[PDB]
């Protein structure tokens, strides 16, 4: 309640907040640095234990803040990642390797403008869940059509329920869908295009008015905000 | 009007209609599961015998929701749906064996939640048709065209109504439209572009204007709304 | 003035549009069968005699047409059209032969309906132009700086003013623009992604920016319009 | 004081803004032009002294404009760029010949409607800047991950952050994505796809939500404006 207080000034202080910010920004040109294999040659030695000393200092202040924050900081998403992410590059030398990069996203956790970003843009995906889990079903059953009409004669493409996945997500990007995809199944099933074609109207029909409904359900909620104001002048004057 | 009110209840109640949306969940991770031959190998005998059960479960189902339901199941369109869903099913075992996957999207029929999403979704179509019809007449007219000006040289192509339909699609995602078709078309006629540059504008104007008059109509609509609410407020007050 | 008001009574008739409206339907199924080699073998006799039928019998529609209307058949744009696509289909029997199909789209001129969707489609347009100078313009210069970096080495895309026109128009729809052009491209002039990225920025920006503006500027006098009523009827009230 | 106004008249006259645009409408005439082989063979020796001549006439037409503007000609970006387009076009005669050609945007310079375009157009970028930048950190960690994954199998690629974030862009336009990058990287990297799937979500997701946002926050402005009309009625009558 008193040695507390002292760490709670510098975990909460500017200063505090600034430098895990610089270093966060300095480790960042760090990683991008590390990617020529000539920097490396001449100057690997330093950026490796720059590299060491920055995840200690990181290591000292998630510590730090979890004594300030107590649980509160377990239920906090933003300070959750920080944790991951700097416990990821904790582990010692595969793939972590590489997922140590992850940490440079803490440069969004500390900038409060990037918060508000990330924050506004997750703000419409709660209200999405339903119509995802519908598209996901869709693929999943046309995924399944899919790797049974079309996987003995097209492995790659179509040959298990994974890569039918896969390849029905290329289709709804329109990415190379008739020359890459369906033309080459046709030239051995004629009526594919009766099985693509209608996927690709429903994949882009509902992407659409997806978006359409966020637009007029926003503006719906917009008016009647206003409209409640409006007549409660009216009421009241 | 004595049996019938044992069965309605039945019918009607949240366990039957839980049980059915349970079967509709294990019978569609099994029809993921029969895509793997390994799997099929050691438990397709299960399988297939729990998706003839299933689909006698399903069957007396359906009857005993039309004996409630009477005329009204089947001026229903979501149990219509699970009528000729379960249907197709039904054919002896050979598309209708692929066809039978569809019965999986008996969850949406099922789940009030995923009715909602449909049903909105569907809604903005109505409107639509006429434009629809509007762009299918334009396909027609340019697909005979494209037919008659690049069949003979181009068969794969344009060599016949279908198929020329077929490549105007393609053309409309815009997939491979230049590289895939209009240069190749250009090495025998350098004035293609002619054609498919102004059917890509038409096409691509067409459907961003659409979207743009559904949000704009309904907003409008949503203002007429409020400015009568309000206006018989003022005129009230 | 009286055998003028005899043919007005015609002209102006439900069955006289109706008529009409039945050859072009006829017409347009004809049309399509012409595009079989088969069908044609066996009654491209009657096909044709046929479509001379119909056309003389638009000829004589266009011509009480204008005894009827008179001068504002010449000032009316869906007359006008009519007029050009009956006389295309006029000249004697190469790419005209092609045109004639475009008096399918009489269908749009004939049906009122079709008419509101197009009039509505085309009613952006005016208020578009200068946008659609200013990315003219763009368009140019960039096409005149490909053609000059790198039409040389490259002359089927960028060889000429109008090749490189085309190629641009390509990047633009992002088809290829890559794998098919930018990276071949790269192997010869490392930056030539300098030139193309952002062409490809401005181009997209200027699009999705323009549909923005409508939507929003669209919703700015609808808030306009219901706030004056609003207003005068507080005013009033 | 006297001097100064004289030439002040002609800077500000009609006469001379509509001169030099008619210089700037002549000159791009003569820039595409230019671009013929044929063309230049015969009147390439007049072309060359007619744009020697326009860019002298563009230098007095600056120079004139300073000493009316004063200062307030280098606080001005419409003048700062006719400055620096005109001044490129100076350097004495090899990329510089190619951006003389940008002394053509010009045209947007002097011709206010134009310029009301691209101001109406440049307005969104300033409160886009955040999201622009969280973009751009996006997308340096994942060229940082995807030079290091795939760099030293797929070179061409991912090579070299430079390369990676070239590709990384390549993928959020969607071109070729499948097909040409991540299905060949799949031979080598079956996880591929769980890279390049999550990356193409993200990216896509932000690219549509800030256009959501964009419409749905101007017309939450354009809400309050009118609300607080109608109120200020209210509170008045
Ligand atoms: C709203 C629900 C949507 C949920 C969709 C979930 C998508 C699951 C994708 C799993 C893909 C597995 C990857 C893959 O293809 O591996 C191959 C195996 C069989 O190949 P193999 O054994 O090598 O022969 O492939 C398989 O056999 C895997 C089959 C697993 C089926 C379980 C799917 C979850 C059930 C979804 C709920 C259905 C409700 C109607
Ligand atoms: C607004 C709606 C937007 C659309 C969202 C719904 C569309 C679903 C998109 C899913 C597309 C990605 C699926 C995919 O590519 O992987 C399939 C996996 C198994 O892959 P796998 O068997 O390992 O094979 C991959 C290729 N290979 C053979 C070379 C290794 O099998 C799976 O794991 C299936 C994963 C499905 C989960 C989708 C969750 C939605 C994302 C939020
Ligand atoms: C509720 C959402 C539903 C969405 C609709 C999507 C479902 C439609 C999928 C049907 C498309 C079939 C595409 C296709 O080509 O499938 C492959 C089969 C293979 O037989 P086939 O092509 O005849 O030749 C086999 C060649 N061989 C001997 C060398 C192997 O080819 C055929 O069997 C061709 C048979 C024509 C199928 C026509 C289906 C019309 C629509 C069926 C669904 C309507 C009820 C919803
Ligand atoms: C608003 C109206 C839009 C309706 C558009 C309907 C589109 C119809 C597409 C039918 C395509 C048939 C597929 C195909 O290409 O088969 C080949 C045959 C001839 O080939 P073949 O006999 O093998 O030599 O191809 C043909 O010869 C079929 C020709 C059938 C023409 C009938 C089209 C319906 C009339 C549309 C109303 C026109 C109003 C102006
Ligand atoms: C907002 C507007 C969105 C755009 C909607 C209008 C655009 C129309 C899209 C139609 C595109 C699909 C047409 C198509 O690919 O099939 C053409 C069929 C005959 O095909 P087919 O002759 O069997 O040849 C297919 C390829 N082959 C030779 C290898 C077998 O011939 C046909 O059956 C023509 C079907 C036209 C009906 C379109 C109905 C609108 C969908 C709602
Ligand atoms: C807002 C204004 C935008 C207007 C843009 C108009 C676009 C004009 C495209 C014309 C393309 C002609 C097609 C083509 O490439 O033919 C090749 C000839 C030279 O090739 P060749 O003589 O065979 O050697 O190519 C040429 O040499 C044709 C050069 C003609 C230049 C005239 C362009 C109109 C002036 C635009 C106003 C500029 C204001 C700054
Ligand atoms: C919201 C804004 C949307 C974007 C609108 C502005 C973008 C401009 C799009 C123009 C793209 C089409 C231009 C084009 O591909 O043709 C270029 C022509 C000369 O072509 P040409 O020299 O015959 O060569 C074509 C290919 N070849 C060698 C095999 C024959 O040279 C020309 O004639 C230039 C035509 C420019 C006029 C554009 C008018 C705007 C359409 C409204
Ligand atoms: C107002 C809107 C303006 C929009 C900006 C668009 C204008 C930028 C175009 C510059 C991009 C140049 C792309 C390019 O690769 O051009 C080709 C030249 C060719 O020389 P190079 O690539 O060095 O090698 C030639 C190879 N050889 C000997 C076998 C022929 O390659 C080079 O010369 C490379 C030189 C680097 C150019 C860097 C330009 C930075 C931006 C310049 C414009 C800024 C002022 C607006
Ligand atoms: C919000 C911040 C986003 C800013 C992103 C800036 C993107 C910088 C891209 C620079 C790409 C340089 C082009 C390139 O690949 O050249 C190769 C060299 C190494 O190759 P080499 O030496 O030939 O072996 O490649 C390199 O080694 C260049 C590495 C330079 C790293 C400096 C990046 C700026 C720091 C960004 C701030 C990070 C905050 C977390
Ligand atoms: C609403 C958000 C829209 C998305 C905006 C954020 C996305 C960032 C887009 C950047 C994509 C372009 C990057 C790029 O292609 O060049 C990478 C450069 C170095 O290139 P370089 O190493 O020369 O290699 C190019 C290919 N090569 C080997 C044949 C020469 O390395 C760099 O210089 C990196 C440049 C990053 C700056 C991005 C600034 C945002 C634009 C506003
Ligand atoms: C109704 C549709 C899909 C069809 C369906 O029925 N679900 C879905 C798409 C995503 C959801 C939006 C976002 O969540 C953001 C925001 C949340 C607010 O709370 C309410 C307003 C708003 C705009 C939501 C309305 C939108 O329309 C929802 C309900
Ligand atoms: C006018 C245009 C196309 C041009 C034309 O004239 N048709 C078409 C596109 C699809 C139609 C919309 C949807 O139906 C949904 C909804 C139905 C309501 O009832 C009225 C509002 C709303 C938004 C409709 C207005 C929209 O604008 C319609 C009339
Ligand atoms: C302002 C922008 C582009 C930027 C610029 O400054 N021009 C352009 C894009 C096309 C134009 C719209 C359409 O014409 C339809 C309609 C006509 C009405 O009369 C006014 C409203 C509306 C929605 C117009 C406003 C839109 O914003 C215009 C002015
Ligand atoms: C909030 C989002 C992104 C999420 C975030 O939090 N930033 C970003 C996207 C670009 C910004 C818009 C443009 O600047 C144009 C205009 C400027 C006005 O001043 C306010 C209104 C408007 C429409 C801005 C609101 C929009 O929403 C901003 C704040």
């Amino acid at each position: 309640s008193h040695m507390y207080l002292r760490i709670t000034n510098i975990v909460e202080s500017s200063f505090f907040t600034k430098f895990i910010i610089y270093l966060i920004v300095l480790n960042g040109i760090t990683m991008g640095l590390e990617t020529s294999k000539t920097f490396m040659q001449s100057f690997g030695v330093y950026t490796t234990l720059f590299n060491q000393i920055v995840i200690t200092i990181f290591t000292i202040e998630i510590i730090l803040r979890i004594y300030v924050h107590r649980i509160s900081f377990f239920k906090d998403p933003w300070s959750l990642f920080d944790f991951f992410v700097v416990a990821i590059s904790l582990v010692p030398t595969e793939i972590l390797r590489v997922l140590r990069v992850l940490r440079l996203f803490r440069l969004v956790t500390a900038v409060p403008q990037m918060r508000k970003i990330v924050s506004a843009l997750i703000s419409v995906i709660p209200g999405m869940l339903s119509v995802i889990a519908l598209m996901t079903l869709f693929f999943y059953i046309f995924a399944i059509m899919a790797t049974q009409l079309f996987g003995e004669r097209f492995p790659e493409w179509f040959g298990t329920l994974g890569e039918s996945f896969y390849t029905l997500f290329q289709v709804m990007t329109l990415e190379s869908w008739s020359m890459g995809i369906v033309r080459p199944l046709m030239e051995v099933y004629p009526y594919a295009w009766v099985f693509f074609i209608p996927f690709i109207f429903v994949v882009v029909f509902v992407m659409i008015n997806l978006v359409v409904a966020i637009i007029v359900d926003a503006m719906a909620i917009l008016n009647q905000k206003e409209e409640q104001h409006i007549i409660d002048e009216v009421q009241s004057h």
